[PDB]
C-alpha cells in the first residue's frame, strides 16, 4: 500500500553529471520491496557504447540516463542529457508496468533531460 519513493542519491548522482560532466551516464533500478529507485550503476566520465549496454540487463527493465556529447565539424563539444526507459521484451510484464507507471514520477526529479528515449532489444 506504499508509493514509489526515490533514494536521494539519485537526484546527487545525476546532479554530478548535469554540472559536473563527472559520468557519461547512470543506471537506476526499481526495488520493488523496498519500493524506491535506487542507483545501480554510475559510468566514468567516458564510457563506451558497449560498456553502457552491458550495463542494461536483458531480462529487466532499468531506468538511465545518458550524457550524449558529440563534437562539431568546428571541433566544438555539445551535449544532450538523454533519459532512457530500458524495456526488454523478455522481463515480467508486471514490472513493465512498474517500470512505466512509476516513470514521469522518477523523471520530475531529474530536472533537465533534454531527450527522452524507451528502448527495446528485438534480437531477445
Ligand atoms: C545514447 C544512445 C541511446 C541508445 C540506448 C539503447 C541501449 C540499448 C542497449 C541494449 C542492451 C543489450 N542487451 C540486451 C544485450 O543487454
Amino acid at each position: 500500500a506504499s508509493g514509489m519513493a526515490v533514494h536521494d542519491d539519485c537526484k546527487l548522482r545525476f546532479l554530478e553529471l548535469k554540472a559536473k560532466r563527472t559520468h557519461r551516464f547512470i543506471v537506476y533500478k526499481i526495488e520493488e520491496k523496498q519500493k524506491q529507485v535506487v542507483v545501480e550503476k554510475v559510468g566514468q566520465p567516458i564510457q563506451t557504447y558497449e560498456e553502457f549496454a552491458a550495463c542494461l540487463p536483458a531480462d529487466e527493465c532499468r531506468y538511465a540516463i545518458y550524457d550524449f556529447d558529440f563534437v562539431t565539424a568546428e571541433n566544438c563539444q555539445k551535449s544532450k542529457i538523454f533519459f532512457i526507459a530500458w524495456c526488454p521484451d523478455i522481463a515480467k510484464v508486471r514490472s513493465k508496468m512498474i517500470y512505466a507507471s512509476s516513470k514521469d514520477r522518477f523523471k520530475r526529479e531529474l530536472d533537465g533531460i533534454q531527450v527522452e528515449l524507451q528502448a527495446t532489444d528485438p534480437t531477445e
